[PDB]
């Protein structure tokens, strides 16, 4: 019989990919849903899957379940502890997400990539260097969650409904993020316009959104009554478009090769995504100071990713 | 890379099968939608699935498409035109959908098949004998469209949701059909409870019900002005169920071998319906009086089967 | 109390295709269908049967007279001839803005204080009539505008460039027609501006955008099939509209909305992107289009106000 | 208007968890939520704007006074501290009937003239405070009842027998938690008595139905996980009776009911199936169950009036 099956693995059941798990079966966008545990290097956490709505058979299991898959999301790692260092941080879940994705590609997976792990920029670059996968094929959740924040902010201050709302956050999402003014739009009109001809906006009010969503990219406390929602509905959002081959467009890490002036790295950027993966990347011409600050941003990111990068 | 798409084939571009697809299409149940145009065999004679909303691939094809595809519907066959007698329409259709089935099955097709040409548990039975296919994998649409009217409209006489109405027509959907009155329940009540106890119904509330629905299988007129969204609602319905393997209970057009007391025939009765097809029916102990009329409606249906059926 | 009660004036093929829409999303708790003697009746019973069962929600829905109008949150006006293509044949305006106004005014008579929407061609004419006929405020008076249209327009520079239509924004603005604007100077395709598509990466040329308006253009009569009517067309567009407004959300509509300076223009209703909410038209987003733009917007406004003229009445209500 | 106003009142984890599902099933227009003192808050604000900036509808959110209460057209009670397995426990019910009370009393006095849904436990008994509190007609003041319970009884029956959760009809009655009753008599699957899988096709035995109904009982109580508040239990549940209501559903939901005869009892609130509307219950659907359930429902009333009896009123408002 002709079978009609998407398979997606989730490695790692700590919290994000607890979370991710959920939103997968709540918006039934998978038919078969595996949950690889990594261990204690996970975000920290059986019967939890038997009550989804729209049918999904989620289950137990192990790399081996990778051969079938068409997707696998990479969740694992782990946080902070006190006095441990951030570069010893990015040290310990760089070493952690290669040596899960060398299993992956163990059991003989050849499907896609979605990386939701933090810092997700870096490890979806280390994901594509140690799979050896085609770049295309290994997605990052970028600067996806940032964005809808932004979107959603700027909708509450012009009270309109944030689908009529178009722009986005380029970059690795923290400090370095870029709000992208120039090519924000509102019912069609430019936000700047909002400021420089109507004057019902002034500078400081986006500065005051783009911070509200830059430093709030670490606003979680104690994690236990966070619903990570956010990383959830982000993350699923990007497996729904591959899966249903929607061709929509998403602020996704995906590997440049000149567009914005960068090369060789990945990072949020606004994407095509659909069956295969990234198609290809939409270079909007931002302006000088964007481009700047892009730079800023993708300058950072290659000097940490330095310091774990793989040699072939 | 591994692939994750389904991909149906509907034969007969009539008002029948342009109505399946136009469900198909705004229900996004399948990524891949192939239209096989028949002839004068269909229901009036490309462009216009242009707004598919939830981006679906539609295109026009031959058999050839049937071979690497999941799931294809039969809707071709004409109607009765003038002087025409009932039997020689049975056994014009059942030499078109002969013909198609033999066309199908000649590409290499070995998917499911899901008929919703009329006389529907007919030529679900010629399927299967052209086919060759296991019974499980050819499936009428049964009295799907009658139950789901029977249940709106006991639904509309109590005032209440239909969610909270469960009950069915059974065998073939006509002036023989059965109202089966002894399982039908409201919020759990037992339907003949609200008239053999609680007096809030009578006995000519239940026919004036069953025949509102019983002479609706024949209340369609000017064909160009009907929107044919039953039958598409329905068909879809069905298809959803097996593509998504929901094991959900519908009253398709099941082989039967010895449920109420029957054999050796496609006829409508609650079904599970996956992504295998029909794992089982479900047999109720409806009365005496409901399983002699579902013997009349099924002795009925060998009898006009007979002058059509494959022999030997 | 949660009162979203819809009316449908005129049982036609537009009235049904609006109420096969609105029963198939469920927006409306109550769907009063009122047929009229301006307005031949179509469409099998039993296809609006199988609508409520297969429909997701529970609506009720029943056959009326204008007395149902008086606790109306909303009453959809389709009563009408068809526009079919060509130039705008002048008796078919006067025989519909006759129509119209009776039908107003039984409304109006009834005691209805809620929002009109006006699926009826010529759209916008009949939205200024409406207007003055009722004595409503502008805001209350919404005309479908360009908004099938606009989603045509969506859709086919979607396919064109291989992406999801929700990744494109942009409006027809006008009279949806032969003399509507596509507002390519204010069309994005996930950020980028069409135009660049064409005076930059060179990927498309000028031809591209005239092959893709026309195709909007010719087809802004058609009539839908009716085995199409409750996914797409007129039909779906109202029940976008009314969603907006029921739902207070706040949407950006090309709607037929009242200017009252925007794109140069005043005391007419027209195609253009307005924020739509429980209260109807909030306010209309005036895009900074090119001057060759606004000038096809002027002549639009121009013909329209020509034809307006010659029905338009002298003593609003 | 349009008037889909909620107030939530209590953001702890209930509260907020169900904030969670109404945002994102997108039930209600304007969604209030009321931080009382009676109430510690929970929950990241952060993941308040994710779930509105991931949700499909477009719902105003904000923290207010209880005086949004006033043209609110349903309140949802929520303050109470939580009540863990095991026996009863007094001073729980008495801490959260005052919490109760005192929160009521709040509300009406804001002018509020809706409908009440009380998820606060021990369900059942709030429910009935609420009724004497407020003055409102029984009909009015709707308790969650068993629905949660109810919902988890038929995914159950439904993995078990591996069909789909919508073929299975059935119902958990009475209070829940280890008194409530599964009443098999009346549960079907696919149209199928339950009970004829034992006493005919021996498809399973008695024990199976046990094991499944200490498993809907041995969660009863459980603290939901707050990466799944959004998609199940108490957040879901609730919200399931409230869109009930707003939409006029005429659904039938195991909500707490005033009975008044049927089963057998009187003069309580407990989980029994009902036709939910936008005029809150509109009746109880007396199901005729078998004298061994209605002995056990009997038991299950007896232990409701025995700790309602510690903290009714005296005089109804």
């Amino acid at each position: 019989m002709k079978k009609t099956s998407r398979k997606v693995v989730i490695v790692g059941t700590g919290f994000v990919g607890t979370s991710i798990a959920y939103a997968m079966i709540n918006q039934g966008v998978a038919n078969e849903l595996v949950l690889i545990d990594v261990n204690q290097e996970k975000a920290e956490g059986l019967d939890g899957m038997a009550w989804g709505e729209k049918n999904v058979s989620v289950w137990s299991g192990t790399y081996e379940e990778c051969q079938d898959a068409n997707l696998v999301i990479l969740t694992a790692g782990v946080n902070q502890k006190p006095g441990q260092t951030r570069l010893d941080l990015v040290k310990t879940n760089a070493t952690i997400t290669r040596q899960i994705v060398k299993e992956v590609m163990a059991s003989g997976f050849d499907g896609i990539f979605v990386v939701a792990s933090n810092p997700v920029d870096i490890l979806t670059y280390l994901t594509w260097q140690e799979s050896g996968l085609p770049a295309s094929r290994v997605v990052g959740t970028g600067t996806t969650l940032d964005t809808t924040r932004f979107r959603k902010e700027i909708a509450l201050k012009l009270a309109v409904d944030p689908r009529s709302v178009h722009g986005y956050i380029l970059g690795e999402h923290g400090d370095s993020e870029v709000a992208a003014w120039s090519h924000t739009t509102v019912g069609g009109k430019p936000i700047m316009e909002y400021v420089e001809k109507d004057h019902r906006l002034e500078e400081n009010d986006l500065t005051v959104l783009a911070d509200k969503v830059k430093n709030a990219a670490y606003e979680i406390i104690d994690r236990k009554k966070a619903t990570y929602y956010g990383i959830g509905m982000s993350t699923t959002r990007i497996v729904k478009a591959i899966l249903n081959n929607e061709q929509a467009v998403l602020p996704v890490s995906a590997y440049l090769n000149g567009e914005y002036g960068e090369e060789d790295i990945f990072t949020g950027v606004p994407s095509i995504v659909d069956e295969n993966g990234v198609r290809e990347i939409i270079d909007l011409s931002i302006t000088p100071q964007e481009k700047a600050m892009f730079h800023q941003s993708v300058s950072e990111l290659k000097a940490v990713l330095d310091t774990v990068r793989l040699e072939h």
